[PDB]
RNA sequence: UGUGCG
């Protein structure tokens, strides 16, 4: 016990570092004898060496006299107001900076996670505190998941924890001076699944714990027998039947009749529309002049680079460099821009610039000619008098203000060659600076319109109408004005009638006719915008939000051909050949309104549609769908946008329109599905947040169950209380009382709920495929104070499960969103295995399964060929009604060693979960106490508000809710989907019961499809009385059990419904507009490949479910036109926009890249498909394999393929082919946004815990308080790319305009574009060593072939290496647009060539994206596929 | 840290 004493010290004597730092503590550690003190000196010892390691690797002065920052700033001479009491283990100053770095050690991650959010609040305190002293203080957090240091070696290190370790337990054993719970934490914080986690925590449940067990298993009897649950299950029926046929219960479904339906949707809004049946020519004329925006997309607005325009640019260029005093910098551009503007207008009479006494200067700014002279002036002669007052010189105004631009110039272009740019490439002409320049800017005159903006709604300068719906005009108009709406966010911050001298403004051209965007706020938030015109101005004026303009942009022609397709669907159809123009004409028009007012409200009523159409064609739909389906509308345009729903509405299903039903059922669907072109974003964050907690807090209420701010320790009211719900929610009665069976009431039957159990135990529900001390140990870096050491019913010792309160926005509205800790993340997750498993030993769910979805898409294909009926059933308030309280009392009463155990720790873990407390947003706190203190100084009083004041009466103000009436939206969500399966597995068993049919189930989570067999389709047509009042059991049924489903579920046997996906007979029901939006809604701020790679996926997965391969090659090239705005150049291998079916059935993203280069150059293509044929045949007999993959692949590239030409005996690509490149802007480093498959390894095994779990927390904790938008992301992505984003090979950072410069010096290279904008560049071989400045940048185009056709000949076969022969005109066949076919995709030696190939091209992630769903099923159209070209092995 | 309408 001894000789291991006397190793380590040894050990520690001779491995210890020779710091100064660490004298005194290896003095006081070697000079120990008592074992208890050797103790504690080992663990000061550690602590400072970890805390010095930290300090010296950060480059940080250690802090050994732990003083208070106060101290640190008076020591250094610098003054400071009273602080909180902060001592860092590090800190260092530079300059004004100071840097301080406290740093810790937690080997769990629920510790790590509570430690760093502790450490990084206390930071964000201080350094907000500091504020007020003027200087800088950036945070480091250092936690380390282990004690290795660079110190102490690894080995030496972990045998002298493991003997302190060992010491520790002796003196445990024998003096016992830590406390037990110290000295647990000691010991846990010293020895570096999660259900055995709760094996070491003291189980201290007390009373409350067996009383809710008794609430949960009082009434309840879970041992019946079949018999007896199928007789008391009849008894229930014939009572419900008894009370139904009497009136005594209401019937929830009705008979769908397709007239009284449409009646029903044409008076939804049938207070203030007065009239039913519009006319479609004035509707037209409405909608044309409905809006000032709509009024700018249909008027008459119609009617070589200046030098305005480059000084402009090179101007707006030079302000970022900061050559330096801003407003002197602004004043002298203004009068640069303003001679450039002179000397055009003198030069070829121009007038582009200008609105009116006001001309367009840098930072988007206006700029009145009056003030922009006067300023002039008075600068001028206030330097002119200050310098004449030393010498006597000729003064000469003129000769000043040129020498001032002179000098400016000359400061900008030093500024700009160290860069890389030259003044020559802006194209700026010298000869604006005249001699005669002060005389001229201030004898200058113009005589024009002013400027305005009408800020309030108090005529129209042109014919309001003249374009028609049928163009593309319109959309082409819409996509300009999104455009500047959208850049009019990227104005940085400077400083009715309201004309005025100065505000900020963006151009674009429509018709010839040059239009100015105006506004006088900065920022992504809702201004007032004012489109102007030089001719006459103020055309319009509007209060939109420009992060809501995004997906029309650069979209007319995809937005045309949606529309056109969509108009195809339906134009075969008899009835509908006279009034087809309408039709299309409806639909431009909704698309239109959606794109140009984009409304939340509008979002929903279009989202509303599909729920119509889907009880239209049903056979019985709930008797609550219309209330359900209408939404308070406040714009003028929501009710057009109405109006126009409605007159489509009733062209299409028309009672005299039988002929063709799937289309008109496909094409409705799809004009409801148009919704999702709205974007999703909150249009009002504090209003939504407000409705979030109005949804989490109403039904609490009206349980009568809210618990205010309750303590960590719960007082015994409040427990009391909880026990009392619990015995309430299953207090619930139904068809056995006088007042009958309540619906929508939250809860359980006690009967129905022992009909469950008993059935599911006795295997009814089953199948046959079933059966000092304290203060130093606070000291210690690595000393872990977070671990919970106690549980009680309530939660862990340390406090209970905390849930902060959120919205996850989506369309049609916002989803609740519970946020808890890392602790309470991992406590649920236990449940929602455990959970996960049990329901996967069962069947019938497909939350999590991915095949048992195929089976229920097959399932219900099959009902839908055979007519049967099924029932697509929604579950309304499915969240917030149902409770954890149930999952425990189910559990305890269901039957199914350590399996005791197992329920005894998961029925703890409910218990906690219903003893959870939900944080009110602070926000919402906010506005309800401004509301109560404005009400109480200075009518409606909602029921939230009423709660709000009737607290803030009393003092208390509400921060937390305890309730028993909620699970978390997403927390118990595996807990949830059981739940489901269990009840309707019993619920369809007692349905077979009654009846002599059975119905086939395939819920998940809230969304459910039943499947009726032959029995109960013809119980439906020969007797519907007992057919609904089956349906009305279910319903009851599914009340009882606490499942209540909503008013858009829907029973027929026309269409199968389940998780947003539909199935009818015969054709195809594509969500076409749901993918197209999806695809004009997904730009991000990625580098511009991986946007790419998303933007591919997005198409890959649309095209699988039957969106037209035309659509999505527009949607490609719309990417790459937002991609070619940002001025980034289009290498091939971004996207392919001349693709087919066979591209993305056959191929993958490697095989359409190797189609478009095949494009770009077919000539240079063949020879290298006959090499890579040669070499496929080589390698597949196993030769050539080991001497290719290193003697070529790590050679110099274009070098080697001579090479390989000739060991294959076939003719080498000749001089020319060689030549072809394209021009990497990653060559050196990746593109600044703030071998690849290595560097993807790193990141992930640096990912998890063991590594780079301080890395991923700290980008986590980041990004959690940074939110964007779409546009905000195009915004970011065009700033990033114009900025100084690509780096050099010596870490510098350069523009891309930069390198195009640097390329276009160079005379021998020369560029290509293709005809859909990709370049590509032909580098003469001559020159690619004497000047390698951008020879580096790039690539051989032949090599990246090569490499990319042998990698997707190893992933999909030969047959990508043939020759690929274009269709040939075979004769004439119909274009039937509704006439799809499925299609399957074709689907370790070679595993370390394909690695080989990704490391030596840089291009594209070859191996790397097996693993990010291929799709397993394509439904594509016939006429697609039969012009697919042919690509076969021969 | 953008000046870019395919
Ligand atoms: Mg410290
Ligand atoms: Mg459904
Ligand atoms: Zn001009």
């Amino acid at each position: 016990m001894e000789d291991d004493m006397a190793c380590v010290k040894d050990l520690v004597s001779k491995y210890l570092a020779d710091n100064e730092r660490l004298s005194r503590q290896k003095l006081a550690f070697l000079v120990q004898t008592e074992p208890r003190m050797l103790l504690m000196e080992g663990l000061k010892l550690l602590s400072l060496c970890i805390e010095i390691d930290s300090c010296n690797a950060n480059g940080c002065e250690h802090n050994s006299e732990d003083k208070s920052v106060e101290r640190i700033l008076h020591d250094h001479g610098i003054l400071t107001p009273s602080l909180c009491f902060v001592v860092p283990d590090g800190y260092k100053l530079t300059g004004n900076v100071l840097i301080l770095l406290e740093c810790f050690v937690r080997s769990s991650p629920a510790n790590f996670e509570q430690k760093y959010i502790e450490d990084f609040k206390k930071l964000e305190q201080l350094k907000e505190d500091l504020k007020s002293v003027d200087i800088n203080l950036i945070p480091l957090i250092d936690g380390r998941t282990s004690f290795y240091n660079e110190q102490i070696p690894d080995w030496v290190n972990d045998k002298l924890r493991d003997t302190l370790f060992s010491l520790l337990r002796y003196a445990q054993e024998s003096n016992s001076l830590f406390e037990e719970s110290e000295y647990s934490r000691l010991c846990e914080s010293l020895s570096m699944s999660g259900v055995e986690s709760l094996n070491v925590l003291l189980d201290n449940r007390s009373s409350h714990y067996e009383e809710i067990i008794a609430s949960c298993h009082q009434g309840i009897n879970n041992k019946l027998t079949a018999h007896e649950v199928k007789l008391q299950i009849e008894e229930e029926y014939q009572v419900f039947r008894n009370r139904l046929r009497k009136g005594e219960i209401t019937g929830q479904f009705l008979k769908v009749d397709k007239s009284r339906l449409l009646n029903d949707f044409n008076n939804l809004y049938v207070d203030e529309v007065t009239a039913t049946k519009d006319n479609i020519e004035h509707l037209i004329y409405q909608f044309k002049r409905a809006s000032p925006i709509l009024r700018f997309l249909y008027a008459n607005i119609g009617e070589k680079e200046c030098q305005m325009q480059y000084w402009r640019s090179f101007l707006n260029k030079v302000k970022s460099l900061r050559i330096l005093t801003r407003r002197k910098l602004l004043l002298i551009f203004d009068a640069l821009i303003l001679l450039a503007s002179i000397h055009d207008q003198t030069r070829h009479k121009c007038s582009k610039g200008w609105l009116g006494s006001c001309f367009i200067s840098v930072n988007d700014r206006l700029v009145s000619l009056e003030s922009t002279k006067r300023d002039l002036e008075k600068w001028v002669g206030r330097r002119q008098q200050s310098e004449r007052s030393n010498t006597i010189q000729p003064p000469d105004k003129n000769q000043i203000l040129i020498s001032m631009f002179q000098k400016t110039i000359l400061k900008a272009t030093a500024a700009l060659k160290d860069v890389g740019i030259s003044v020559e490439h802006y194209k700026i002409n010298m000869e604006v600076i005249c001699p005669d320049s002060y005389d001229l800017i201030l004898n200058f005159d113009v005589s024009g319109v002013v400027p305005t903006i009408s800020y309030q709604r108090t005529k129209f300068p042109f014919i309001m109408g003249g374009v028609e719906l049928l163009e593309s005009t319109d959309l082409e108009r819409l996509s300009s004005l999104s455009l500047a709406l959208v850049n009019s966010m990227k104005t940085s911050s400077t400083v009715q009638v309201v004309r005025c001298k100065e505000a900020y403004c963006q151009e674009f051209l429509l018709s010839g006719a040059e239009f100015q965007l105006i506004y006088q706020k900065t920022g992504e938030c809702s201004k007032c915008y004012a489109i102007n015109d030089n001719r006459v101005g103020e055309i319009c004026s509007f209060y939109a939000d420009p992060k809501r303009y995004f997906p029309a942009i650069f979209s007319a022609e995809v937005l045309q051909t949606t529309v056109s397709t969509m108009i195809s669907w339906v134009k075969d159809c008899s009835e509908l050949e006279e009034q087809l123009c309408n039709i299309n004409s409806l639909t431009k028009m909704i698309l239109v309104l959606i794109l140009a007012h984009p409304s939340k409200r509008s979002q929903k009523l279009l989202q509303n549609l599909r729920y119509f159409i889907m009880a239209y064609v049903s056979d019985y739909h709930h008797k609550d769908l219309i209330d359900k389906l209408r939404e308070e509308l406040i714009t003028d345009v929501e009710f057009l946008l109405y109006r126009l729903v409605r007159a489509l509405v009733n062209l299409i299903l028309s009672e005299d329109v039988k002929s063709m039903m799937t289309n008109r059922f496909k094409f409705i669907l799809n004009i409801s599905y148009m919704c999702h072109f709205i974007t999703k974003e909150t249009p009002d964050r504090l209003t939504d947040q407000i409705k979030c907690f109005e949804k989490f807090l109403e039904p609490k209420l009206e349980f009568g169950h809210v618990s205010i701010n309750p303590a960590d320790v719960a007082t015994e009211e409040e427990l009391d209380d909880m026990v009392y719900n619990a015995k309430k929610f299953l207090s619930k009665e139904g068809c056995t009382s006088i007042k009958g069976p309540d619906y929508k009431k939250p809860g359980v039957s006690k009967r129905f709920l022992s009909l469950l159990t008993s059935s599911f135990n006795n295997g009814s529900l089953f199948k046959e495929s079933e059966v000092c001390t304290t203060a130093m140990l606070k000291n210690l870096c690595f000393y872990s104070q977070e671990s919970p050491q106690s549980y009680s019913s309530t939660g862990p010792d340390t406090g209970r499960l905390k849930f902060s309160l959120s919205y996850k926005e989506q369309v049609g509205g916002n989803r609740e969103l519970y946020i808890g800790d890392l602790r309470t993340k991992m406590f649920t997750r236990l449940i929602e295995d455990y959970f996960e498993a049990l329901s996967l030993q069962l069947s019938g769910s497909c939350l999590n399964n991915e095949r048992e979805f195929e089976n229920a898409i097959l399932s219900m294909k099959l009902n839908v060929s055979l007519a049967h009926v099924s029932y697509s059933m929604d579950h309304s308030k499915w969240g917030p009604m149902m409770c954890p309280f149930l999952f425990l009392a189910t559990l305890q009463n269901l039957i199914f060693q350590a399996d005791i155990k197992g329920r005894d720790y998961l029925s703890t873990l409910l218990t906690w979960h219903m003893h959870k407390m939900v944080e009110i947003p602070f926000n919402v706190v906010s506005a309800m106490m401004k509301s109560f203190i404005k009400a109480q100084l200075g009518t409606t009083q909602s029921i939230t508000e009423d709660f709000f004041y009737s607290n803030f009466q009393i003092g208390v103000v509400p921060s937390h809710v305890s309730s028993i009436l909620d699970m978390g939206q997403g927390i118990l969500h595996n807990t949830s989907d059981f739940y489901a399966l269990i009840s309707e597995r019993f619920i369809n068993y007692a349905i077979s019961c009654i009846c002599g049919g059975t119905i086939d189930a395939y819920t998940s989570s809230d969304d459910q499809i039943s499947l009726f067999d032959q029995v109960l389709t013809e119980l439906m047509q020969r007797d519907p009385e007992e057919f609904k009042t089956l349906i009305e059991f279910h319903y009851y049924m599914s009340d009882q059990l606490n499942k209540f489903v909503s008013p858009k579920s829907v029973i027929g046997r026309f269409v199968a419904e389940f998780k947003s996906r539909f199935y009818v007979w015969g054709d195809e029901v594509p969500l076409l507009t749901k993918f197209v939006a999806a695809a004009l809604h997904n730009i991000k701020c990625k580098e511009p490949h991986q946007l790419a790679e998303t933007i591919d996926t997005i198409i890959d997965q649309s095209v699988a479910n039957g969106v037209p391969v035309h659509l999505c090659n527009l949607i490609q090239k719309r990417t790459l036109s937002l991609l070619q705005y940002a001025r980034y150049p289009i290498d091939p291998f971004l996207l392919n926009c001349e693709t087919d079916v066979r591209d993305w059935v056959d191929g993958n993203r490697s095989y359409r890249i190797m189609r478009q280069i095949e494009r770009l150059i077919p000539d240079a293509c063949g020879r290298i498909r006959s090499m890579l044929r040669k070499l496929y045949n080589k390698l597949k007999t196993g030769q050539l394999h080991e001497e290719f993959t290193t003697n070529y692949l790590s050679s110099e590239h274009l070098s080697s393929l001579s090479n390989l030409c000739e060991l294959l005996g076939v003719e080498p690509p000749s001089e020319s082919d060689l030549e072809f490149s394209w021009l990497n802007l990653a060559a050196h480093h990746p593109l600044r946004m703030v071998p690849t498959i290595v560097k993807t390894i790193q990141n992930k095994l640096s990912s998890t815990f063991t590594r780079g779990a301080q890395k991923l927390l700290s980008e986590a904790i980041n990004k959690s308080a940074f939110q964007s938008s779409i546009a905000s992301g195009f915004v970011g992505l065009c700033r990033t790319l114009g900025s100084k984003c690509v780096r050099g090979p010596n870490k510098e950072s350069l523009y891309i305009k930069s390198i195009q410069s640097l390329i276009s010096d160079i005379q021998g290279i020369e560029p290509l574009i293709d005809s859909h904008g990709v370049q590509y560049w032909r580098v003469p071989l001559n020159i690619r060593d004497g000047n390698e400045g951008v020879i580096s940048y790039f690539r051989p185009l032949l090599w990246d072939y090569m490499c990319i056709s042998l990698s997707t000949a190893i992933e999909l076969g030969a047959w990508v290496l043939g020759e690929p022969k274009k269709v040939r005109v075979l004769e004439f066949f119909k274009h039937n647009p509704c006439d799809y076919f499925p299609l399957k995709p074709a689907a370790i030696k070679f595993l370390d060539l394909c690695v080989a190939l990704d490391v030596n091209c840089e291009a594209l992630s070859l191996v790397s994206h097996i693993v990010k769903k291929r799709e397993e099923h394509y439904i594509v159209l016939s006429s697609e596929l039969r012009l697919s070209h042919t690509r076969t092995h021969e």
